[PDB]
């Protein structure tokens, strides 16, 4: 990573832009949302190709209108007031901002920033996020083959599901994978290992992690040691937030 220098100017928008985002993510109860798209924001990057990515595409109707993108909407338009308030900084980076902001102000580890996405013109092809029904072999083609990630990713980032819910008219799944679904920790990770649940969501790409046996190591770790998870968090959605970007 070699990161690019921003305006003084740049850097007081970011600054207040986080600030403004707390206030707002907090008072809204949205930040499963937010991180949400955070993520589907940056994870359709392709390092094959270099295509995809974290590049504010996900507010272009095209994208937005990608099955695994159902409710996102809501999401950028809950956004765009407050965006219009921040008028320097792209939406690339306003929307890992809301990412890495929703994270803390459910109580997460702090992700380091660093601004300068550029915003693309060109949305990703459809069909490069996750598959929920799918199992280790598809999260390592996911995570691993097009976006670089790795293992140890995969698994913390996972966690990320420990905020929020599914829901029936979005991906068709329902429900929160944890009773603390505002609360950022390792629920997610005691949850998936005490198995199935009533009112309690588990996929069955959660399910692939407790047989995988680089996967499940990194589960049990998570489960018992919430700090080791914060930490290993904090690296994967960095990283994560910062796919195609600064290389
Ligand atoms: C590992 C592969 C993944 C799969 C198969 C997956 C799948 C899903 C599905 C099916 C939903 C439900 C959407 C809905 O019906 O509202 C969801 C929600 C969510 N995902 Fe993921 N996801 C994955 C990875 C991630 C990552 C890496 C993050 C970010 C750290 C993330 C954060 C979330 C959040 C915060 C929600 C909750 C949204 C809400 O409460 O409205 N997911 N995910």
């Amino acid at each position: 990573k070699s990161y690019p220098t921003v305006s003084a100017d740049y850097q007081d928008a970011v600054e207040k832009a986080k600030k403004k985002l707390r206030g707002f993510i907090a008072e809204k109860r949205c930040a499963p949302l937010m991180l949400r798209l955070a993520f589907h924001s940056a994870g359709t990057f392709d390092k094959g190709t270099k295509t995809g990515g974290p590049f504010g595409t996900i507010k272009h109707p095209a994208e937005l209108a990608h099955s695994a993108n159902n409710g996102l909407d809501i999401a950028v338009r809950l956004l765009e007031p407050l965006k219009a308030e921040f008028p320097i900084l792209s939406y690339a980076d306003f929307y890992q901002l809301a990412g890495v902001v929703a994270v803390e102000v459910t109580g997460g580890p702090k992700v380091p920033f660093h601004p300068g996405r550029e915003d693309k013109p060109e949305p990703p092809p459809e069909g490069r996020l996750p598959d929920p029904t799918k199992g280790s072999d598809h999260l390592r083609d996911v995570f691993g083959k097009a976006m670089g990630l790795t293992d140890q990713d995969i698994v913390a980032l996972s966690g990320g599901h420990t905020i929020g819910a599914a829901h029936k008219e979005r991906s068709g799944f329902e429900g929160p994978w944890t009773s603390n679904p505002l609360i950022f920790d390792n629920s997610y990770f005691t949850e998936l290992l005490s198995g199935e649940k009533e009112g309690l969501l588990q996929l069955p790409s959660d399910k692939a992690l407790l047989s995988d046996p680089v996967f499940r190591p990194l589960v049990d770790k998570y489960a018992a040691d919430e700090d080791a998870f914060f930490a290993d968090y904090a690296e994967a959605h960095q990283k994560l937030s910062e796919l195609g970007f600064a290389d």
